[PDB]
């Protein structure tokens, strides 16, 4: 990159130098169309069945599309025998008691199991009839939620585009990144028709580029949405142009000023100058200038003399006339002018504010590094940013903070494969008063 | 349909003909208010209590509006004997019996055990899961609360967001901001003629881009705005689009362009001339300006369109000494001016050549000519298409899967166990019986 | 205040006054920089694994960031009676035992089930209760990073839409706190800090931000900001009509419009002009423009707004032969140039014809006129107010229901299992004693 700047003290204008065109002469136009990723909707029932994200959501969605739509258009021995007989009398007696009082423990244990039993059922209905519906109520609801989610994400830019195109009433420029993906752009550009210098250009400069493109929603429909890109061509690269500025000029044996009027960017086109009247046609990046056609004025290359002369054959040569004294100051891309006359007072300011320069009723130029300021009377004008303050805004980390639930199964399996201990010592307990009794007769 | 560019020789100069007025004169006021969806927050326990997401969506939103709310300011024989053979018996009974005895305490046992046991298996539901079940429950509801809040206000959301971005005033005014709905009643509404409401309702769109938003006053749970509609002063006057490029003699060096470009337009009797692009925006043969900066001007103007001298106007150009060779294109063509040493060239849709151009100025239209070039500048008169791109995208998974229980075969099991239990007690039942049959 | 229009009609111009200039001749560099809020992604088994809302969010993110990067480059005897007496015994026993396995085979099963019940909950319920406990934790942490990274998520959709410069600063690159301190960091007078304190909306509408560098983590940007050499000099707008009544110098006719429109404004002993709408913003009587590309003029501008023809100052104007008739909408009223044929008229509030124009050129202010009308043309001097727009809220339910179990029912009914078994060892008890008293 070459960039200066010359200032022309017979003419009170400085013109920067040393950027390379690039002029708009046409479009490229680009069809991009874009499926939705539908939902099909699954009819459960969530927690509270009023809320029911999915239909929701896709109503939010269904109905921004259409309002896009819309836009298109006993008895006892006697002697003996004796004790013997009562002994037993007494032994059998016992036993019979005995017996009674086990009889009634195991009542009490039946007992014992009927409500155990008549619990469990309960146990396993709470779990069936309560508690289970409504965990996999929340099953579905969440399900939903994820669905939801899920259905912004992937469908992400697609919405994007949407919001764009709802808020600018279906078309915009910059052509965001939502619109067209560096990729898409990138193998775009590759597809017109131009130039590979063009190309690569092109390719070195995406953020002009979007910001000189539109791009117009071309047809809604439920699932799919598109579009139609709009890209600029440039019918010339590589020529040199240049930006004019302008400050009033005096005489001072007093009496007359001048300010010349035509300032803004002149560039080369074919043998003959460009000239854009305004900021807007004309963006800038580096020593890389792009301009619109559109507009421009043709002159010829006898414009330049108006930098030394303004009064001179070849070219009449646009101006703005005073009586009177008018002084004042003009920045330009690389230093200052300023055109101090009458009786004002004018001082160039360095970086800290010391004063380097002191006005001599004339019109002078000053550049960055050296000048940071000057002031006439009492406006006061900035040659370079003022720096000031960085601002900055912290973030912590953000936690995915889970806990498991966990069951004691195997101490549980344990006290249970040892209720059957119980069971199995039981049985052949029995078994063993069975055999003895099969033994009785 | 009837779009016309003439072309004017003499004066290097094309006009595009057969446009239909439209021009603004004022303003139509109108005040919307929005009540907000407020949501009442439900101090439950969440999963993971840190987390907070109503409290916190509020917050967020509550933000937004403060910061825009700072925008503004028998009995016998030898019987001794069955006696001894009894006392065996009996003896073998105790045994028996004591045996029994041993396996009653086993069981017992045993139940004492299961039912130890089932206590805890409730215990894990009752203080364990339950909670934790009805946590989630907690955090569902919210979520659920969050998304519909966002769902329902989304109107509200959109609008907030759209002013935060742009400092309280919008162009194109948005469909969040207006719905057709809303603008085509609110056009109804607009002290014009029929005919005048019919155009502004087939063109929605232009109406937006030329309408304003304002925001009014925002309150955490209302906001209104002021949208601001155009106001058409004429309807269905002639307009026209002129294009101008330079134009160079012979017989010794003077090149003229006319200065005086863009859209001309009828008014009351004289024509208003509006300056740059900016002003003006077109739809088919439906054009819109805004009268705010134009200019009027006698319909004299016209003869300029042939003359540029002649008595009648005094007709805006700009002067050049030496040969300036360009080409200007068109809303239906493109002009060439083609002098001095400069080749020029208009070629078809794949680029065969078909004119070459004769040192003056000429005129092309579509079909026939894509393209124009000028020394090594090239111009394009119709757009170049290219390379449709397209995105794809698959469906959506709603994806659940209940949880079932076997009651029916557990409650087969149990009803079972009863089997047992009313079995065992009516053999208790029997046993009894025989034993209130001794004594 | 004092805002006020005053109409010179002898120029068909009017100049509304008493505005206090503010006007840019620097910018204010200022770099803000913005920490991500980073998701440590919780690898668990959620409910469903195609589903992966942190991983896809991050993506999505991410992604943006991507983007924006590449942007930037008889009957019986005893002991007969014993005998059956023991046989009685022995038959009843055996009724007991079968009893005690009748039992025994119940509990078997009520315990081969409970462990049912048992495994249902460990291993099919509360994997999928856990599995749950996760996507939440998930879908939390989504939203909580939206939540979190909100302003940064705003800007950089913001930079994604407009390649990465915006003009108004939004309130979500710059917060008002932040602004004001900002501001205050100026190297300004301090009335100026005041200024600019008052009128954020305009400052913002006058600033830029540029994005500077973006990383997954950090997005860093320069906000660039107004700074004006100059306040409370006087301001005034110019609006200008066509004007037939005229003569120079035994020179008859000829109808005049004074071309130089807009925004004067006084700078140093000088007047600073800014030619179209654009450089100029304007709130209450305070104005603030942009020097860039202002043309410096000498106050004997002034002596144009009376006279046009006059040593001192040659005019910008310009011509017609022709009879030129329209109206101009000023701040305060309205100018109406009335001449040849055409016919005038203002109207009031309600329509009611109050003037009607004397083939020349006049002025009419706010209350009194609200229309004119110039031929079949209408002005609209005030703007229309109409038909309110009203948009409704409920509010909305967080609606949440909790299980609970009737564990202390329950555990009565436990309590009370072992009524029974304590019961039933101390039946057991009773008879063993018995039967250690037997021998
Ligand atoms: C969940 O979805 C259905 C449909 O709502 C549920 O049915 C509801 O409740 C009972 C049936 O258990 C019915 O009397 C009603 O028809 C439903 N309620 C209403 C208000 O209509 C059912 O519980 C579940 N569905 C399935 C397929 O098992
Ligand atoms: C209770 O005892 C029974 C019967 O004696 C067990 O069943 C058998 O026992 C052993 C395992 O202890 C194995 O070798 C056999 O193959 C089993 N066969 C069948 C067909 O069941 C029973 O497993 C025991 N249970 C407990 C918990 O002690
Ligand atoms: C177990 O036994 C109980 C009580 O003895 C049964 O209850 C019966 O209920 C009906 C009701 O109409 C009565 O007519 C009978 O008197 C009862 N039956 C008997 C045999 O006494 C109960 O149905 C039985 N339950 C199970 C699960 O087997
Ligand atoms: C069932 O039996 C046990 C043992 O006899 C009871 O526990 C005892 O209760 C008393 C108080 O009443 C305490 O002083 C003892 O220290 C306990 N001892 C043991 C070994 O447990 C038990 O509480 C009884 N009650 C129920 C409701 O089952
Ligand atoms: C769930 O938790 C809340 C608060 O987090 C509970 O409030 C508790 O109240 C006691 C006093 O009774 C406090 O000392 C504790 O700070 C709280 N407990 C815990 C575990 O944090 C309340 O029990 C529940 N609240 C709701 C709204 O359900
Ligand atoms: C939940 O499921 C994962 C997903 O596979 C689990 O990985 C387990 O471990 C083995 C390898 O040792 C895998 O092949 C199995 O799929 C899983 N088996 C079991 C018994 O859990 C893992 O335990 C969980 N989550 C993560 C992130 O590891
Ligand atoms: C750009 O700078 C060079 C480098 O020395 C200088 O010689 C020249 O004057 C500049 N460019 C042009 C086009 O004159």
């Amino acid at each position: 990159q070459n960039i200066t700047e010359e200032f022309y003290q017979s003419t009170c204008s400085a013109v920067s130098k040393g950027y390379l065109s690039a002029l708009r002469t046409g479009w490229y136009t680009s069809v991009i169309t874009i499926e939705l990723s539908n939902i099909k909707e699954n009819k459960c029932n969530g927690t509270d069945a009023k809320v029911k994200l999915i239909k929701q959501e896709l109503d939010k969605y269904k109905n921004a599309v259409t309002e896009l739509q819309l836009l298109m258009q006993s008895a006892i021995a006697s002697g003996v025998a004796v004790s013997k007989v009562l002994h037993l009398e007494g032994e059998v007696n016992k036993i019979k008691s005995a017996l009674l009082s086990t009889n009634k423990a195991v009542v009490s244990l039946s007992n014992g199991v009927s409500v155990l039993t008549s619990k469990v059922l309960d146990l396993k209905n709470y779990i069936d009839k309560q508690l289970l519906p409504i965990v996999n109520k929340q099953s579905c609801s969440i399900s939903n939620i994820e669905t939801v989610i899920e259905f912004q994400q992937k469908n992400n830019r697609l919405l994007e585009i949407t919001r764009e195109f709802s808020v600018n009433a279906g078309v915009t420029t910059p052509v965001s990144t939502y619109m067209l993906t560096n990729s898409e752009l990138l193998s775009l550009i590759n597809d017109m028709p131009i130039t590979n210098d063009q190309k690569k250009l092109m390719s070195n400069n995406v953020q002009i580029v979007r910001q000189q493109s539109y791009s117009i929603m071309s047809i809604i429909k439920e699932e799919v949405l598109a579009y139609v890109v709009q890209l600029p061509l440039y019918g010339v690269i590589d020529t040199p142009c240049w930006k004019l500025h302008t400050s009033p000029l005096c005489t001072t044996n007093s009496n007359i000023c001048l300010t010349r009027t035509d300032r803004g960017w002149y560039c080369d086109n074919a043998g003959s100058v460009s000239f854009f009247p305004q900021a807007e046609t004309c963006k800038v990046q580096s020593n890389r200038v792009f301009c619109d056609t559109m507009n421009s004025l043709t002159l010829p290359s006898e414009v330049n003399l108006c930098n030394v002369d303004i009064f001179n054959p070849k070219y009449d040569c646009k101006i703005m006339t005073s009586k009177t004294d008018v002084s004042s100051s003009v920045i330009t891309s690389l230093g200052a002018i300023v055109s101090c006359y009458g009786k004002t007072k004018c001082t160039a300011s360095n970086k800290n504010r010391g004063i380097i320069k002191t006005f001599s009723n004339g019109c002078d130029y000053v550049s960055n590094k050296g000048v940071d300021t000057v002031s006439v009377g009492n406006t006061l004008y900035y040659v370079n940013k003022q720096e000031g303050k960085s601002l900055y805004v912290k973030g912590e980390p953000i936690i995915n903070f889970y806990d498991p639930l966990v069951f004691p199964s195997d101490e549980f399996d344990a006290s249970i494969s040892q209720v059957n201990e119980k069971i199995n010592q039981s049985l052949a307990f029995i078994r063993k008063s069975d055999e003895l009794l099969h033994n009785v007769n």
